[PDB]
């Protein structure tokens, strides 16, 4: 069939704590735009991508849009996702007053994605997700992903211990602590915190790295199998970055920083240059293979305020989070290209589309 | 201004390749579709002149000659598939000792099934088809115009298509007969447009039109060569990559004849595609006008693609991957701007040129 | 960019302000686009709008309130008010020894549409000019200080008419105002053009700045911070250098008659040019360079050069500079098209009147 048939598609989402707000504002506009291109109110984002990666917020999201209800069907709309965090954002960022420890004791937020998420397991995702975490005991990052369990029953773990792990981040929540079972029926340990720590904050380019791989087994990622970037069609959400007008920091003022006051921002400068690195990573492939439009990145560069904080809960801010990104969708794609990201939406929602259709045709 | 311009569309020769041409088409009518809500638009209902040689010739008398309800005969999006279907039988070695590769015999069959008994003068649009007469020594360019004086030029659209396409080795020229004023015969032995040096027929469409505007008010608007009113879509089959069946001063310098014959088509047929987009883009560039001209050229075809006789299930499926391709290639040195979009933006100059043109 | 001041700025030209009509049309309609709302007017998105000639016609029917208090006129509006009233306004009266036109219809004409408002009443701060051949000085007609000096609150089509009563075109205009005391307070007025205003871009910024010295409105901008100025500044096209332009030759033999015939649009051409030079300058200066946006045709030919020429076939051709401009470059060496940066242009003007009423 036509080149758009053989193509492989991916979305991947950043992590950013309520941040997410922002990605799923966008992800809320594709979804319905796909819903009216194939006149289908049904229409889910889990349809459309072969892969879904996340990171943190991004993972959770990607948790609810890709496990199954009782209909088998993605659990969760995108239009969903908002009104999750509204709604449980004030109570899994409700802060326990603990002298030692993290900021929250994380067990509103262990409560609520076992009550939505029950005891599904990751082999079940409707596609291939790529979800992200770090175990700090092993001391390597753990990707949990769809495929290959067939050998090792160690990673088809449960998708909540899953989706808290990929949002516990150090100083935040309590790193998360389960157990799994090999082969031979021995028990598996996991102590996981958020994949931020992983260098995943932007888990794109490890989303991609997972689908060449499956292509080297899976006749269905076949087409991307020697890195062709030009059969690899990429949308990448990012949480936003802070403004250099805003929270941001001399030489000067830094030098009589102590290590608490480094903590208290270090994670916040790295998921920023995680952004920035894995897209620049990204952009110099796809450019590399004449394929540039292949690659969509919906990013904001110009946090400011509370926005920032991926631990603002409050009405107000989740208000203001809700604004970046309906005006994100009014911003353009670069410099010296008015295309917006909304119109560069609608495109990708069209390719999206069609390819299903082609797939249907053939 | 837009309603004064003059849009024109010219398609290289090629064989073959002409699928990839038929594929940036097939994409462009729809295009046109979409955007005036009419799946019954027509690639000729946009441009005042469509120029063709060889394959790129058959295309042009295959989307200008009107069918039983006066419309073209044929979208866009049916070339592929004529090709797929037709090009095996076309390109089906005769094997014949002596004589072309090809004798051409099933060419001319479906060319007269599909245009029936149509003329030049019947045209939808004013169409430009190149050849050339190797017994008069000179070009032979079939106009849709002019012929008012001269009825000898107003030939059979079937004539005219295998003529354009006659390529010297592949096809056996073609001798057929017209009438003068007079009553009296009127012989054609006509060979391939590539012999003329049209292959890129896209300055000569550009220069028909400047002449027709001597005579004709609906040309009036670029009588003085005013390329600022001039749209120009050119379209190529593609040239050889230099990493492939490319050559070498030192092995050339022991061939004989045999090698010769056997590679300068496709030499010449690269060349006129460089030399004529050489010529435009300096006309287009001094008048600052380099927008009005886009021109949709493959340069780097390997293995099989480069050759325009190969009909074989697999290559004409390569040639569709190139088209396809080609329309996500930038146009340019450092334009990120592909062709996808150039043509879409050329799409919607040609469908807002349309409306005003009505009210 | 909350923070920032928008102003607005049209030049005069007589007819050919067919032509900044023609952008600012296409100017609201983005915007209403953008804000989904037909409704939208400009003076919901410039804190100023200054004009000269019948830029300050256009700029009191889109700052005049209606009875809903709303601008009086929508843009599109303006070029149809061209069409139909401009063949009426520059009827040539045929009397001997006077101006070419008696300016009674222009005068009727405004104030069947402007009534009895007042600048006062304006919905926006209004900047619009003249020049009082008795004082000898420019006077300068603005809807902000009047509490002091209610001389000043003039009618708006006393104001109108006399910002575009061209020397030789129309007879200069005398009206009456009221001091505070009560007395009598006289104008005897001509074109804002003879006040060297035919550009009146950088008056507009410069009485904004005065008013930040007591509007807190305007404090963001009160010493002189161009990079918190958002300035779109409206031509009405030169003459090109290859039509009715001259040579030291040719003009050594001419009568003062045959100058005064020429002179106006030579200095309305300089002012175009001047203005823009000193705002170039400051903004440039202030890295701000795009925060300042000029629309100008340099180069107008045969009827089109001429202000009163409201021939059909001419108006037409002036529509006609109007859409061709807007696909322009905005500068030499910078492909964007004007159409393009108007667009950038309105997006930061819808999203500055969003970020104003959300914290509000």
């Amino acid at each position: 069939m036509a080149q758009l048939g053989e193509m492989v598609t991916v979305l991947s989402i950043d992590g950013g704590g309520i941040r997410g707000i922002i990605p799923a504002t966008i992800l809320e506009f594709l979804e319905g735009q796909l819903q009216e291109m194939d006149n289908n109110a049904d229409a889910r984002l889990a349809d459309y991508f072969d892969v879904i990666g996340g990171t943190s917020t991004g993972g959770l999201l990607t948790a609810m849009i890709s496990t199954p209800n009782e209909n088998n069907r993605p659990f969760a709309a995108a239009k969903e996702i908002v009104p999750f965090y509204f709604e449980h954002g004030p109570q899994i960022f409700n802060p326990s007053g603990q002298i030692l420890g993290p900021k929250y004791d994380g067990k509103y937020l262990m409560q609520v994605l076992q009550e939505k998420l029950g005891e599904t397991r990751v082999h079940q995702a409707l596609t291939e997700v790529v979800i992200s975490s770090f175990d700090i005991k092993t001391n390597k990052p753990v990707i949990f992903t769809k495929s290959n369990l067939a050998n090792s029953p160690e990673l088809d773990a449960k998708m909540y211990d899953i989706s808290y792990s990929t949002a516990a981040a150090p100083t935040y929540f309590p790193p998360h602590y389960f157990v799994t079972n090999t082969s031979n029926g021995d028990e598996y340990e996991f102590n996981l915190v958020d994949g931020a720590v992983a260098t995943v904050a932007d888990p794109a380019l490890l989303s991609i790295s997972v689908a060449t791989r499956l292509a080297q087994k899976d006749p269905a990622f076949a087409s991307i199998r020697s890195l062709n970037y030009k059969k690899m069609l990429l949308l990448s959400l990012g949480t936003g970055t802070t403004s250099e007008f805003d929270k941001t920091y001399t030489a000067k003022e830094a030098a009589t920083w102590t290590a608490v006051h480094w903590m208290l921002v270090i994670q916040k400068m790295t998921d920023a240059a995680s952004s920035y690195m894995t897209d620049y990573y990204l952009s110099t492939a796809f450019q590399a293979l004449d394929s540039k439009n292949n690659y969509l990145r919906v990013q904001e560069n110009a946090l400011t305020g509370t926005t920032t904080e991926m631990d603002d809960a409050s009405e107000a801010n989740m208000e203001l989070l809700v604004q970046v990104g309906e005006n994100l969708l009014k911003k353009p794609v670069s410099e010296d290209n008015p295309e917006t990201y909304e119109e560069a939406l609608k495109r990708f929602a069209k390719l999206l589309s069609d390819r299903k259709k082609l797939r249907a045709n053939k």
